[PDB]
């Protein structure tokens, strides 16, 4: 549980958000990118994993899956690649609605930055510090702590 | 100290790598820049705060502590912005025993990657995963777990 992780890719203002979400916490990392193609998606996983503990991640869809990139990732990085089938029907609603959440975010922020990569890490910030009564930040550090003792 | 990090700018193939360290653990964040303006290092915290509870930045240099952009990043992600003077001079030593280290570990890695973007992150993988005998990633959510309570 403390190292597992789902993809997750959004759409707004014709560009594509790639989301990484610590399924324990609902902690997130995101990042704007033109297209989602294996080698963005490599790179993202390689950034994520030099970051925090991932042992497996839940991609987001199939081409990710078999993309010879995002397994080289997988690989260097020493990250489980699995399928991201909801055999848990919930697994969706959650996504869908932190994706409805994460879209909102950025709709309050979005005259604060010129450039949409700007207001997904405001968005990003807000999500992670926001208190639901500990915060998403606070729970992935304590879930990995306690992990590590 | 859980919120202190103190930034770091290194060149490398004509390339600015720009580095936060968690001053207490010595875990790192880094990117590749084209060069480093106050807008690229406002971006940089805006995400690096997003992502851990960062309390206090000491700037890399009196640019970015004068610039106006970086102190409306430091405004909008509640980051006390403060200068980077090693009044403990052992300071100096660490932040350039570890931009050799980093530069020694991307040479390692740089025919593993076309572009320096990626070895880097290799570089700062390799640097939160060595075990000194905890690793850094270790040392930053233990630290920051036990401030939480
Ligand atoms: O622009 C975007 O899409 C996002 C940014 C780009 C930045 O560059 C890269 C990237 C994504 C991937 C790579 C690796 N390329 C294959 C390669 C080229 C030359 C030598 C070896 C290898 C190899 O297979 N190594 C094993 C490995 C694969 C994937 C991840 C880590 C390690 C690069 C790169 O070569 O630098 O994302
Ligand atoms: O390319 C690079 O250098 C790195 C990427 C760029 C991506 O865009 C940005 C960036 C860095 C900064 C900004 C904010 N710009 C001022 C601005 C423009 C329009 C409206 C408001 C504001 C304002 O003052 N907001 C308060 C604030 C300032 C800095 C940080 C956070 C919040 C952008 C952006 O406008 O989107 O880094
Ligand atoms: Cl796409
Ligand atoms: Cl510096
Ligand atoms: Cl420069």
């Amino acid at each position: 549980s403390p190292g597992i992780w789902q993809l997750d890719c959004t759409h707004l203002e014709g560009k594509v958000i790639l989301v990484a979400v610590h399924v324990a916490s609902g902690y997130i990392e995101a990042e704007v990118i033109p297209a989602e193609t294996g080698q963005e998606t490599a790179y993202f996983l390689l950034k994520l994993a030099g970051r925090w503990p991932v042992k497996t991640v839940h991609t987001d869809n199939g081409s990710n899956f078999t993309s010879t990139t995002v397994k080289a990732a997988c690989w260097w990085a020493g990250i489980k690649q699995e399928d991201g089938i909801p055999y848990n029907p919930q697994s969706q609603g959650v996504i869908e609605s932190m994706n409805k959440e994460l879209k909102k975010i950025i709709g309050q922020v979005r005259d604060q930055a010129e450039h949409l990569k700007t207001a997904v890490q405001m968005a990003v910030f807000i999500h992670n510090h926001k208190r639901k009564g500990y915060s998403a930040g606070e729970r992935i550090v304590d879930i990995i702590a306690t992990d590590i003792q």
